[PDB]
């Protein structure tokens, strides 16, 4: 709505204290215009009936527990959305700065969250598999990605397009939580998983085979669960994109490691620019190959790093 930019002081999912970008006119609404076309938090109701209300608050104060993943959600939109802009040049996910919304408390202990074309869409969880899941700068910077993905290279929900489709959220996710720099690391969803248990996460990039997920393309998954396992098989590509930062040797393959940044701009070349709707594994190998080529020369480190860390993985 119209109104005037006002900023408002909350508590997030994991009880730390941020502002946010609010919008005035009566109500105090989540509505952030410093960023693009603006960033939009909209309460779900524990309904499923999306977008649901632009959230408005009385005092500009979100200090309530119901608040919180309201609070995270905007916030972390934000910090995602200057990950892309101040590191890659991106104004939202189009490319173009459009208005990026997301809806909180949907449904009813919902484990879950995900992009619906349009939106992204956050569970509160049922408190023990998950906490509410705009808690994890990874989980909204994945989803946010998934929009991303959709405008650019357009990877086809399925089989080895889909776990690329995958791999590129959690890698960026991954990158915007060092970005933001608050306890960062390889994991996934530590944040809002299993409140019960320390240390552990949903998926690993480090060691993906740490949940059951394959790390070598002769471990794939080639059966129909999870459309053609996009969930699982994207640890192939994770751990390629772990090793190709920080090095390591894997299987027996030795990979010198460029570090977090040239990572990035590998990748998001290679998104941009090479990838099309239905590249599967090897043909990501060479996108890589080639955006690593464009950006530092054929014979260069960067370009063996990324040829040794497929290797690693099994991918020609
Ligand atoms: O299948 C979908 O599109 C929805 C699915 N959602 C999902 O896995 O929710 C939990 C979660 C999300 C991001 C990071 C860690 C955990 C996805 O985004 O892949
Ligand atoms: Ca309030
Ligand atoms: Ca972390
Ligand atoms: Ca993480
Ligand atoms: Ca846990
Ligand atoms: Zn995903």
């Amino acid at each position: 709505i119209t109104g005037t930019s006002t900023v408002g002081v909350g508590r997030g999912v994991l009880g730390d204290q941020k502002n946010i970008n609010t919008t005035y006119s009566t109500y105090y609404y989540l509505q952030d215009n410093t960023r693009g076309n603006g960033i939009f938090t909209y309460d779900a109701k524990y309904r499923t009936t999306l977008p649901g209300s632009l959230w408005a608050d009385a005092d500009n104060q979100f200090f309530a527990s119901y608040d919180a993943p309201a609070v995270d959600a905007h916030y972390y939109a934000g910090v995602t959305y200057d990950y892309y802009k101040n590191v890659h040049n991106r104004l939202s996910y189009d490319g173009n700065n459009a208005a990026i919304r997301s809806s909180v408390h949907y449904s009813q202990g919902y484990n879950n969250a995900f992009w619906n074309g349009s939106q992204m869409v956050y569970g509160d969880g049922d408190g023990q598999t998950f906490i509410p899941l705009s808690g994890g700068i990874d989980v909204v910077a994945h989803e946010l990605t998934h929009a991303v993905t959709d405008y650019t290279a357009g990877l086809i929900y399925q089989n080895e397009s889909g776990a690329i489709n995958e791999a590129i959220s959690d890698i960026f996710g991954t990158l915007v939580e060092f970005y933001a720099n608050k306890n960062p690391d390889w994991e996934i969803g530590e944040d809002v998983y299993t409140p019960g248990i320390s240390g552990d996460s949903l998926r690993s990039m480090s060691d993906p085979a740490k949940y059951g997920d394959p790390d070598h393309y002769s471990k794939r998954y080639t059966g129909t669960q999870d459309n053609g396992g996009v969930h699982i098989n994207s640890g192939i590509i994770n751990k390629a994109a772990y090793l190709i930062s920080q090095g390591g040797t894997h299987y027996g393959v030795s990979v010198v490691g460029i570090g977090r940044d040239k990572l990035g701009k590998i990748f998001y070349r290679a998104l941009t620019q090479y990838l099309t709707p239905t590249s599967n594994f090897s043909q990501l190998r060479a996108a890589a190959v080639q955006s690593a080529t464009d950006l530092y020369g054929s014979t260069s480190q960067e370009v063996a790093s990324v040829k040794q860390a497929f290797d690693a993985v099994g991918v020609k």
